[PDB]
């Protein structure tokens, strides 16, 4: 716990831990859901992890976003050592700044390059699944949620392959960090992965991701080799730590749920609409910012310095948002939420993410109709600035599968 400030009064004070939520048992988005119960205000202070406000309701953290004028994303992370540390482009900076070098990585991540990805991306997710269908059992995270988005990923970005331990601990550290690594640590172990790889294809420029945005213009002018590593270095957090979790929170709730499977088998144009309905309920990103000046939001006096997460996770769980939140409805009339994030740092990597989730639930339930949690098994859960499942160990009859 941390010394609480003089700003900060008393019956705001709800010591939640990002990083180890207390009902963390009965699931991540679960735990995290405890800050909208009617006993809790809509902004709180916790002194963990170095202290700092958290918006509780979806109405607050968007119109945080939006407001960049007082809500900085220079220093978007907590504890607050990560977030002065945190130095990705282009999520450190803030409009208009901000702006240019979104476009750059819309070149290597947007939907033009989804496209020409659309064969791998499917062949690959029909090649895993057909490898583990025969099995009747595999263990998620490990036979796919990982390897068919990595794989991908390093893949567009022209890295090997035997590179994926060592690059995934790292960014692993960044989100979920078991405390071997600092956030400036595995951030500066990252770059220094990149630095060489940077100079090596800005000499003999390719087609692959880092030779792209290494070479690239940034709204008409040379990006420096500094600002192509802090792009690249994103990305590949983006691409190792994102999707590969929430395929995870998504599986888990179609092997709890028979109904839902059925649903997806019988008609499976939903699944786009059942992909977006996911997205909500499993919802894994909490990020923030940083006001740069006292400010009164909400009757709150914000000081300047002050750190405030803004969990993008909690706005389609809030019950004002949505009706019957925690339920999953693949027929839900407005779908409302902010899980790729909300303002000009919408995330960019939306849709290979979609493409990826949509893919994945197609071929697999083509396949593996059928399935479940493996017997006595208790599925655990771990919080951060990007939520995960520990393991997922899945079982199934071979009998009632379907080879393509
Ligand atoms: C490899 C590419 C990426 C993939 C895949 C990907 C997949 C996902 C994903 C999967 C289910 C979720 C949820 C997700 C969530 C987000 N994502 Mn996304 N993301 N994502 C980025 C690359 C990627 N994301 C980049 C780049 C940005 C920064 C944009 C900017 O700062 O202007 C971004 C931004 C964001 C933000 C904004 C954070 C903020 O405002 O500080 C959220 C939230
Ligand atoms: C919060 C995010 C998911 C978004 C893309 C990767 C991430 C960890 C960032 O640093 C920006
Ligand atoms: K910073």
């Amino acid at each position: 716990l941390a010394p609480l400030p003089p700003h900060v009064p008393e019956h705001l004070v709800f010591d939640f831990d990002m990083y180890n939520p207390s009902n963390l048992s009965a699931g991540v988005q679960e735990a995290w859901a405890v800050l909208q119960e009617s006993n809790v205000p809509d902004l709180v202070w916790t002194r963990c992890n170095g202290g700092h406000w958290i918006a509780t309701r979806g109405q607050l953290i968007r119109e945080a976003y939006e407001d960049y004028r007082h809500f900085s994303s220079e220093c978007p992370f907590i504890p607050r050592e990560a977030g002065e540390a945190y130095d990705f482009i282009p999520t450190s900076m803030d409009p208009p700044e901000q702006r240019q070098f979104r476009a750059l990585a819309n070149q290597v991540v947007g939907m033009p390059v989804v496209d020409k990805l659309e064969n791998r991306i499917q062949e690959l997710a029909c090649s895993l699944i057909e490898s583990l269908r025969p099995q009747g059992q595999c263990n998620f995270t490990e036979d796919y949620a990982e390897p068919f988005p990595i794989r991908i990923f390093m893949l567009l970005a022209g890295l090997p392959e035997e590179d994926i331990p060592h690059l995934k601990y790292l960014t692993d550290q960044m989100t979920r960090p078991d405390g071997s690594m600092t956030f400036a640590e595995a951030k500066e172990a990252l770059y220094d992965y990149l630095i060489p790889i940077i100079e090596q294809r800005r000499q003999k420029p390719g087609t692959d991701a880092i030779s792209i945005v290494a070479n690239g213009q940034v709204n008409g002018r040379p990006i420096t080799s500094d600002e192509a590593k802090r792009m690249c270095g994103l990305l590949l957090v983006g691409g190792l730590d994102t999707v590969v979790n929430f395929l995870s929170f998504s599986m888990e709730f179609l092997a709890k749920s028979p109904e839902h499977r059925q649903e997806l088998i019988e008609r499976p144009e939903r699944i786009p609409a059942a992909c977006e309905e996911l997205l909500r309920r499993f919802s894994l990103v909490a990020d923030g910012r940083i006001l740069t000046s006292d400010y009164e939001f909400h009757g709150v006096q914000l000081k300047k310095g002050d750190q405030i997460l803004l969990p993008q996770m909690l706005s389609g769980l809030d019950e004002r948002e949505n009706a019957c939140p925690m339920h999953v409805d693949f027929s839900r009339q407005k779908v409302s939420h902010t899980t790729f994030g909300h303002g000009s740092h919408l995330c960019l990597g939306q849709h290979l993410a979609r493409r990826e989730i949509i893919v994945t639930l197609k071929e697999w339930l083509t396949r593996i109709p059928d399935f479940s949690i493996a017997p006595g098994a208790q599925i655990q859960h771990k919080s951060g600035i990007v939520s995960g499942v520990q393991a997922l160990p899945l079982v199934w009859d071979p009998a009632t599968t379907k080879a393509v």
